């Protein structure tokens, strides 16, 4: 099941992300249930907003909010909820609800050459970055959250390493 | 797997429904296979009709037609086949092929406040109810079924309780 | 999980195909991971082409390319990745990358009567056959493959039988 | 505008159909407004049914129900409301609300070779024909109509010729 | 063309709205060009938000922002850009960029009985109203606007009457 | 109607393109009819390929193939057939069926800042360029065409200027 997916081939450089919400989909927030590995409807979002990238998590990690590290993964076409994609981290958007750090990872080079030039957080389209920051600032307006800024691939991997160790 | 999803948090008030067919989808009838927990194509519907709500079942229950209790769940956007949604029962549409009772359950308040006012069968939109009755009367016209009417949340829960006990 | 789906009810006549890519979908190539049974993003296709039929494989078989036998299944509406469909084989498109034989199987009569007349490879629409041949010739142009022709239902089943034995 | 589209290149053999409702779409009934040529929302259908083929009319014709001759056109993919397709008639489904005759026309050979073998009403898939008959019998159940049967391409063209003359 | 659509059958009670952006669509802002009546891509929205209802305008009206009165129309399924829907006004959301008043109108009873009970601004779902207010407050965050509140059907019609007179 | 759309605001730098086929759509080839301005189904494509960008033409131009200059326009989301988008040219893919030159134009800066950095043909993603070249080489394989290469924005505008003059 999804409960058995590795954290990655070569942490923190090569990770696997379990997808819960596809890019641009209807406002249904799903989550993988730790008990059955099944896709559960977590909530219907109240705002008229959509996730700008595919949203998921790295299995076998645990951050301080007691949840697995969340990653946002841009792809050329929306992915299937419950699917797994191999990626490499490039940045982290730090915020506070606690501390939520949503990493941004791009598809691994073996899946597509389209993201090869993206190696660090400032290599990502500025508009993509404002749109992601804006979504997190505002998605729970009708349900608090504060963006504090972006950080590089080094910080992202530090976050992966720490959460993985913390999961052990 | 889906075979391990509970019948609910607090039967018969708080149940989980395993989704097989989303609201408004192409006429493909899927079912979860009791052996693998995998989604199987049960049949291609012959009529040009679509399910008016998401269609699924409560795991760990058994009705007299030797099948799990079937539930119809209205949501603001179509759900994913194989996903699970927490709901609360509000009615039952009784019919006969045997006795099929398709319950109607609405999303649990923790998932969305939109259905909070819906507490009993007459709180559901009349048009939604005619449309559901009409679908069951006519979906197998080219494949018999007879609608006998609606019943309240009390009857629905009685149906859940009985089928759950019968499953044990 | 999907890892536990049988090869079929009555090999080679009655098989089950595990679906990875739906007909007419975005160019994302998925595959079921032998380790978790989870849907993995195998690759993003580079060409502006879509699979003309649903694409999948027969579990518990092994061909010479060290992979499970791949099948293409036409249906009236696109299927869900990860779902299973009961079919009956009718042909094989032989090619070479090694030897890849992609079988063509149509939905089993119990799922729909629409494909009952299709019993052998020449009963399939000519346009459907050219379109499939054309897709395989050209889908990896930007990533080699050569079509050698079609073969009947007898050859297809021989291929199923052999790969199943080889899997044992 | 759409008000200026010819009835056809070579009536009754070669006609143009103005599309109002695509095959398999949401239950919104549109119609082209004789005054502006604009697409107007005529009604929201109450039943959970979808048109099995693209639905439209032949401009410059007038039947007895004081409306333009309506045609159903099967295509491999849904068409755009307001678009025009060149076709050739092959049958008519006679009914009564008055007399409604919905013709069935298939795409002209110059647009695609896929329908070339379809020359008369019995050349159409039986399932397609039952599904169309069933839709008309039941689409207004919640809004009367009675199917009386099918007729050949000769009757269809007679219907086109008469309505065109009647329009003059 | 769309330039010739009336403002309504019985202003301000019975109006026609020309649709530019469907409910829940990709973030493309279209507008009807006063010169050709053609649908022009006005802008690609920068925020990850979607219009919660169909968005359009009443032809033959002119407000103070030198633009036609804009209306938001909830329907059970998304409409086609460029289509026209008969409605009746029920409220207005007043704001300021100038003065923008976006009316809310529901489908006319002749198109569907589903909105008959909605007669005034407080009859609209509270969540629908917060979602609309929230969208306008935030849709141009990356491109200013301030919501001042809702008003009744009387104010809405006053707005229609005034803008129509102003258009003459 | 669409027949009245200008060639552009400031030819050859600022043009308007009339869209016939959206990016990534079903294989239906539409064209705007010079007589009514209506969208006509030109043909159903036989290959399992989709246009990689929105496809259209510049009104009021005439190339040597006796047809209006065709343009391919990448956008973040698919456009509506029949809509108009303001763009600026950046390249031309020269080929031969005669001489077909399909220009590539990107959305005008006033519609979105996302394409501002794209000023010449080599500023376009290499993969986007191979995919477009590949599509034209192969889309009519089952219906000839030969790609000869790309050219800069200067050549593109020369092509626009010449065809516009030729249209006068």
């Amino acid at each position: 099941s999804l409960l058995n997916v590795p954290a990655g081939k070569d942490l923190p450089e090569d990770i696997y992300v379990v997808i819960e919400i596809p890019a641009n989909a209807d406002p249904i927030k799903y989550e993988i249930d730790k008990e059955s590995g099944a896709l559960f409807v977590d909530r219907f979002m109240s705002t008229a907003m959509f996730y700008p990238c595919n949203y998921g998590y790295i299995n076998h990690t645990l951050s301080l909010d007691g949840d697995p590290v969340d990653v946002l993964v841009p792809t050329p076409y929306p992915l299937q909820p419950g699917s797994v994609i191999r990626c490499r981290p490039v940045g982290v958007l730090k915020m506070t609800d606690g501390e939520d750090a949503k990493l941004v990872a791009v598809p691994h080079s073996k899946l597509s050459k389209e993201y090869d030039h993206i190696k660090d957080v400032n290599d990502l389209p500025e508009l993509l970055k404002a749109q992601i920051a804006h979504f997190f600032e505002h998605y729970k307006d009708l349900e608090w959250v504060k963006v504090e800024g972006w950080e590089n691939a080094e910080a992202a991997k530090a976050e992966i390493v720490a959460s993985f160790e913390r999961a052990k």
